[PDB]
């Protein structure tokens, strides 16, 4: 555009590939940190690996005895961890597909998992209301945090692994010191907190609550900076993201089968992506390219890859 009448930055995500193969609801999609792969987890008890740029099916990883709610990559893209209804997490060698460790400790469904950036630790969240911290090398549980008084919906390490953020159906978001296991901040108001993650910087958290609201928090200050609405979220633990490769967006799934994209600053809905035929429970943003992956529930069972110019 021009200096006097500038072109507003609005994304133009368009559907590129639909990835079919899971035989039940898909729970989670994650891009490998090296940008090459997408991993998906499903109620079909399987993990599948796909080409990030071409949607090509790569491999099926099996071993869990019940449905899988989450999958996460190690920082060098060599390992995966998965969280399952069978009360365990498993660590997987990406190359061979083999189960390297089974992480035993949780007393009920495991819903969420992540490696720390150093990738010597895994954090998990469970229906059993605990957050657990595990040694990657040994598969041993190092700490059981008495984290919440209701199911844990999300767990995330910050950029240097020194903090963990957790969210729960108890209505709280908590910030934990990785080393000590101590709670350093509680955000409290509240409906169930269905999702949380740290900003790419680490200075902010983004939290979803089951009142159709996403909020951007300055956690240390305890001040809510932004609110994002216009989507439907009153039931499912829907995964949202910071999109920072091009323009600065917030991306989320929705119970009206759409992917919503907001301008992070203006809180305005800049795009709504149509195509899925059930609740979009998971979104992921590619580490380097303007690529969104989205995944949907039982009436859909597919992953979609969307590409933008900004
Ligand atoms: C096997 C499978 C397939 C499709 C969806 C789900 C599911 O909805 N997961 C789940 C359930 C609950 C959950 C919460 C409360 C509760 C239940 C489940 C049953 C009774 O009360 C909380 C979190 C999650 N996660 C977190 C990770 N995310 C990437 C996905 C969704 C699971
Ligand atoms: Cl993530």
């Amino acid at each position: 555009g021009t200096q006097s009448k500038p072109t507003p930055v609005k994304p133009n995500y368009a559907l590129k590939f639909t990835l079919a193969g899971h035989t039940k609801a898909v729970s989670s999609v994650k891009f490998s940190p090296n940008g090459e792969w997408l991993a998906s987890s499903s109620a079909d008890k399987l993990i599948k690996i796909w080409g990030a740029y071409d949607g090509k099916f790569e491999k099926t990883i099996s071993g869990h005895k019940l449905g899988i709610s989450d999958v996460a990559w190690s920082s060098d893209s060599n390992l995966l961890v998965s969280a399952s209804d069978d009360k365990t997490l498993k660590i997987w060698d990406v190359s061979s597909g083999k189960c390297l460790k089974t992480l035993k400790g949780h007393s009920n469904y495991v819903f969420c998992c992540n490696f720390n950036p150093q990738s010597n630790l895994i954090v998990s969240g469970s229906f059993d209301e605990s957050v657990r911290i595990w040694d990657v090398k040994t598969g041993k549980c190092l700490k059981t945090l008495p984290a919440h008084s209701d199911p844990v919906s999300a767990v995330h390490f910050n950029r240097d692994g020194s903090l963990i953020v957790s969210s729960s159906y108890d209505g709280l978001c908590r910030i934990w010191d990785t080393a000590s296991g101590q709670c350093l901040k509680t955000l409290i108001d509240n409906p169930p907190v269905s999702f949380v993650k740290f900003s790419p910087n680490g200075k902010y958290i983004l939290a979803a609550t089951l009142d159709n609201t996403l909020k951007l928090w300055d956690y240390s200050k305890g001040k809510c900076l932004k609110t994002y609405t216009g989507h439907k979220n009153e039931k499912y633990c829907i995964f949202a993201n910071f999109s920072v490769t091009g323009g600065k967006w917030i991306v989320s799934g929705s119970e009206d089968n759409l992917v919503y994209i907001w301008n992070l600053q203006t809180k305005e809905i800049v795009q709504k992506l149509q195509g899925h035929t059930d609740v979009v429970i998971s979104t992921a943003c590619h580490p380097t390219e303007n690529i969104i992956a989205s995944a949907a529930l039982e009436n859909d069972k597919t992953i979609k890859l969307w590409k933008s110019d900004c």
